[PDB]
């Protein structure tokens, strides 16, 4: 299968964000080089420009619709039974849930949209499917379902080269509405508000795992794809100097993760040592990443110079995937 690599642009905060210690610069999609070029320079030494190429580059123009247009293509595949992953990556407040949540407007929310356009539209070619999804938190290492209201194992399965977690409350989806009364909730808790709780989720990673299962009579074929949704933990590197804890974990959850998508898009992928079992979540997510599956990152960004530093690690660490 494939890996992609977006880097997306928020808007500037309307008032404690400027760029007068720092530039990016965005050029236009290229065919002899088949990338998008960025620039981003330091005004403490302007001599040294940091380049980036990426598959494709969003920036504070182009609104969350804007960006499924080119993730919808992707999405459709689970129809066809590849398994997805997309992934979010990014320090706290560069616009994570924003992309991935977004009431009516998210990645989440608009993919299934999409789906049902499809499936409602493959009816008439024989098709019928059926959608299940999980939704589960990692935090430290161990699972979390943010669909309750109790032990996880993770159970992989190589006959079907499926898997599954116990105790995980899972849901029928016979409807767009069905699930948004849930992602309000999400986006909310992950909101800024008053009331809401990101000093956690901006510490852990959040997954939103949907499954099609289609069959048709008039083929007598099946068809069976899950996609995986990461809001992944902020990046920001801690000074470090529980929390501590919460910290080693996230770093090597993290590298763990930059060094299974370079692997896998690495030539000799095969028999290479990929650290699948080095975190949990690259554990988990395995059968979704190996083989024909579609793996999409999405590296988000801060414009302020308040950022220049993080928002250098998250090209490297992007960087580093994409090569
Ligand atoms: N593309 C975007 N356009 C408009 N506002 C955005 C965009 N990305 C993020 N924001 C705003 O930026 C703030 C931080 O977004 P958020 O998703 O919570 O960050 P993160 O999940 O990375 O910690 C929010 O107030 C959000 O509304
Ligand atoms: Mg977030």
């Amino acid at each position: 299968g494939n890996i992609r690599v977006y880097c997306r642009i928020r808007p500037a905060l309307k008032n404690l964000e400027n760029s007068d210690t720092s530039l990016i610069n965005v050029n236009e999609f290229d065919d002899n080089s088949g990338v998008q070029s960025m620039e981003v320079t330091k005004i403490q030494n302007t001599a040294q420009v940091h380049e980036f190429k990426f598959d494709k580059i969003f920036d504070q123009q182009d609104t969350n619709v804007d960006v499924f247009k080119e993730v919808g293509q992707l999405v459709q595949s689970s129809l066809d039974g590849y398994n997805v992953c997309i992934f979010a990556y990014g320090q706290t407040g560069s616009g994570k849930t924003f992309t991935m949540l977004n009431p009516g407007d998210g990645i989440i929310p608009s993919t299934i949209s999409h789906i049902f356009n499809w499936i409602n539209k493959l009816k008439t070619k024989g098709w019928d499917y059926k959608v299940n999804c999980e939704f589960i938190e990692i935090y430290n290492e161990n699972i979390v379902d943010l669909l309750r209201s109790l032990k996880h194992e993770i159970r992989h399965d190589q006959e079907t080269k499926t898997t599954t977690i116990t105790n995980v409350t899972s849901c029928k989806l016979e409807s767009e509405e069905m699930v948004e009364i849930i992602l309000k909730k999400a986006n909310k808790l992950r909101s800024t508000a008053s009331t809401a709780s990101n000093e956690h989720s901006s510490r852990s990673h959040s997954i939103f795992i949907i499954h099609l299962s289609g069959s048709n009579a008039k083929t007598g074929a099946h068809s069976y794809g899950t996609l995986n949704l990461v809001d992944l933990a902020g990046s920001e590197r801690i000074n470090v100097s529980d929390r501590l804890r919460e910290t080693q974990n996230i770093n090597k959850s993290l590298s763990c993760l930059g060094d299974v998508i370079h692997a896998l898009g690495q030539p000799d992928s095969t028999k290479r040592h990929i650290p699948f079992r080095n975190s949990k979540l690259t554990y988990l997510l395995q059968y979704s990443l190996t083989g024909d599956s579609k793996t999409l990152m999405f590296v988000n960004i801060s414009p302020s110079s308040s950022h220049i530093n993080e928002t250098l690690n998250s090209l490297r660490f992007a960087s580093k995937v994409n090569s």
